[PDB]
């Protein structure tokens, strides 16, 4: 009785919100839009044998969770204050009128299903069930009964077995979601222990496939680097069912549940930056923007993203320690003051529930929390993180590991090259809305930022879907110290024959990009992008030449030879609708500032050196284009690519097979990165080949004792030189030496 009736009234809290004023703002708004809508639906609902919406069939199957979701508007407007229309008996009697339509002509356990199993699995039963727990005095035992059995159906027991296929992680998550709750309205406790039960498979670190790794990466769909929409989903669902079986019988007492909370900081914070989360961890649904079917019209966006992540943060919060909680109200504090593009606190996306969380950090005593300065190298995903005073950066490659894009379900066709050295940046303290404003529905998707491409042209699709498509590679990752990186990727393109060896050095505050070996048989033009930047509708930001540099105004610079750059400023415009078949057919112009080297047709072992300094001053980049000092390039080639930069004490090298690269030389494939500090040094070496085969480096500089050594290193020899011997596993760790320099 009580504990099943104690657990619905627990969901109902965390789903509907509790301890906030109905008559405040932005309370009082949100509930009298949620009534609004409501009375449109029920204005507007037409029970058909293959619809309940007109427009929305049943077949494809989103048309039934489409029309779940409108009863779920309904209901709000039912159960909720201010909403106009709280405990109309006429609403009631629609909602029950709809649900007993679905549970007629489609979601039944007559039903064999067809198309996407998702919206069966769980978009469909998840809104089911939220309904049946809000209206569950109201339904009766045949409805309640009804409900229950859909679930069974749909989601049998055998779905939350074996921990594959569609059953892991985000989606092995949502399942339990269903059960967990079927087994609440249903009073079937067996249901409830499985749910907590199957959960258990998804908390553990992973060294391949889907899930959380240890290095903070995140992976979803087998192959696709995936933390912004997925890990989301995952820690939204996480969040709710911790709080909701908490002092239960069927609490998650599994210890790694703690390993989910470490997430928070270690997996998904440094993603987040002033509050969206990277769109090279957002996979197909940067193509998403205006929805057909969202009926709030709000549009997707990197800033979306984010504000999902946020709230989900703030749900798991809840279940957190103290220390935890206040260090994540503290970031979450930050990126509600700096989210000037999409204001979390009032964003339209978000019920009340979510609101009242917000708000009640927002609120709370403490600080605002920055972003650190710092470096965030997730290998086993293929993503860098960079952030530095002036700037932030995220980098996207593709491996063996990890795919060239993503489509799927009439998403993102032309993702081909977001994965091809794609280096998406924003100038620190500007608005954060480059990848925001209506960018991916205009960009040209030959010319993404920091990406050598064949010019070739490629089908819509091409390569396959759902991360189908991986280049032929190894040598994909990099070493850091946590503050500065050398990452390469071995390119192989997609659908072409174009091979490189791209580099990029994070500096302080600078990125240096290398390329070597750039090969290409497909008898069209190559480029390597040097940027490609959204100006916004009709922009007017000034582009500064010079003999050796590009300024553009509001956003930064580019060290490159000013007679090989090319540059364009064109006007594009397009539709959401051309990248992903669900959304809408309004079309909007962006204006465009294009630089670009072009390597000619079918080069052999091209190359390129450029800079860039996102958030810098015109006079800045003059003056570093025209310093001779700050930089040295030791290598760019096939073989190895490595730089100096004395200012920093630093030496770091990317070494594409065994040789030597300035002060620096390696037995195998290696990423080092070499730090001087007065007097001592530190020495970090990763092996992105992943064979784990020992390695030998050798630095040629005096050393007179060795400080530290991490247990993967073995010290051959110092005095004149340090020699070390590295066993260095396979998931591209960097290992440390700290010495004494003589
Ligand atoms: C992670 C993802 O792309 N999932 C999609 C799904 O979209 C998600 O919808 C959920 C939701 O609660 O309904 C929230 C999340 O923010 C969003 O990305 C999409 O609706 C379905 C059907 O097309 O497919 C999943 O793969």
């Amino acid at each position: 009785a009580d504990p099943y009736d104690a657990l619905r009234r627990r969901w109902l809290g965390i789903t509907l919100g509790t301890g906030y004023d109905p008559a405040a703002e932005p309370y009082a708004s949100r509930l009298a839009e949620t009534g609004e809508r409501a009375r449109e639906h029920r204005a507007t609902m037409a029970p058909t044998p293959t619809s309940l919406w007109p427009g929305h069939p049943f077949d494809p199957p989103a048309g039934i969770t489409f029309a779940y979701g409108r009863l779920w508007t309904m209901t709000e407007a039912y159960v909720q204050e201010g909403t106009g229309a709280t405990g109309d008996p006429a609403l009631l009697a629609d909602i029950l009128r709809g649900l007993d339509h679905l549970s007629a002509t489609v979601y039944h356990p007559a039903t064999t299903r067809y198309g996407n199993w998702w919206e069966w699995q769980i978009g469909s039963p998840r809104l089911l069930m939220d309904i049946t727990a809000a209206l569950y005095d109201h339904l009766g035992a045949d409805r309640v009964a009804a409900a229950c059995a859909a679930v069974d159906h749909f989601v049998p027991d055998a779905m939350l077995g074996a921990y594959t296929g569609t059953s892991t992680g985000a989606n092995r998550v949502d399942l339990c979601r269903s059960v967990a709750l079927r087994g609440v309205l249903g009073r079937a406790p067996a249901k409830i222990a499985l749910a907590r039960d199957a959960l258990s498979p998804v908390f553990p670190y992973v060294t391949k496939g889907d899930g959380l790794y240890a290095d903070g990466s995140f992976v979803q769909h087998t192959w696709v680097a995936y933390s912004g929409t997925y890990g989301q989903v995952m820690l939204d669902g996480l969040g709710r069912l911790f709080t909701l079986l908490a002092g239960s019988e069927w609490e998650v007492t599994d210890p790694g549940r703690q390993l989910v909370l470490d997430s928070v900081e270690h997996a998904y914070a440094p993603l987040i930056h002033d509050g969206l989360v990277m769109d090279t961890v957002n996979g197909r649904a940067i193509s998403r923007g205006y929805l057909k079917s969202d009926d709030l019209h709000v549009m997707r966006s990197d800033h979306f993203h984010g504000q999902q992540l946020i709230a989900a943060m703030a749900v798991l919060a809840g279940g957190a320690s103290n220390a935890e909680r206040e260090r994540w109200h503290a970031r979450i504090k930050g990126w509600i003051e700096r989210d000037t593009v999409t204001p979390v606190l009032t964003a339209p996306q978000f019920p009340v529930a979510d609101l009242t969380r917000l708000h009640a950090i927002a609120d709370a005593p403490g600080e605002a929390a920055p972003e650190p300065v710092g470096h965030h190298l997730f290998a086993a995903m293929d993503r860098a993180v960079h952030r530095r005073p002036a700037f932030t950066a995220g980098l996207a490659m593709a491996s063996d590991r990890i795919a060239h894009y993503e489509c799927g379900n009439g998403e993102n066709p032309r993702g081909w090259h977001t994965g091809a050295g794609m280096l998406t940046w924003w100038a620190n303290g500007t608005r954060a809305d480059q990848y925001t404003d209506w960018f991916w529905p205009t960009v040209d998707w030959y010319r993404l930022p920091g990406t050598t491409v064949s010019t070739k042209r490629l089908a819509d699709r091409a390569g396959g879907e759902w991360g189908a498509p991986k280049p032929d590679v190894r040598w994909v990752g990099g070493a850091t110290d946590g503050e500065y990186a050398a990452v390469g990727q071995h390119l192989k393109g997609l659908g072409s024959t174009l091979e490189a060896r791209k580099s990029w050095f994070f500096l302080d505050d600078a990125v240096v990009c290398l390329g070597a070996g750039i090969t290409c048989a497909d008898g069209v033009p190559v480029e390597t992008v040097v940027d490609n930047r959204n100006l916004g509708e009709g922009g007017t930001q000034a582009l500064v030449r010079g003999r050796h540099w590009a300024h553009l105004e509001g956003h930064g610079g580019w060290i490159v030879p000013g007679g090989a750059l090319r540059t364009l400023r064109e006007d594009r415009t397009g539709a959401w609708s051309d990248i992903n078949t669900t959304s809408t057919t309004e079309r909007r112009t962006r204006r465009w500032q294009t630089l670009w080297l072009d390597h000619g047709t079918d080069p052999a072992g091209a190359d390129y050196v450029y800079t860039v300094m996102p958030g810098a001053s015109r006079a800045a980049l003059a003056r570093r284009a025209a310093d001779r000092h700050w930089l040295t390039v030791l290598a760019n080639d096939d073989r190895r690519q490595a730089v100096s930069v004395p200012s920093l004490g630093l030496t770091a090298a990317n070494f594409w097979q065994a040789g030597t690269a300035g002060p620096l030389t390696t037995t195998a494939g290696a990423s080092v990165l070499v730090r001087r500090r007065g007097r001592t040094a530190t020495l970090r070496v990763s092996e992105p080949p992943r064979t784990g085969e020992a390695l030998e480096i050798v630095w040629d500089h005096p050393v007179g004792a060795v400080l530290r050594a991490d247990e993967t290193v073995e010290i051959l020899a110092t005095g004149r030189r340090l020699h070390l011997r590295v066993t260095p596993g396979v998931v591209c760790t960097t290992h440390e030496c700290e010495v004494t320099l003589s």
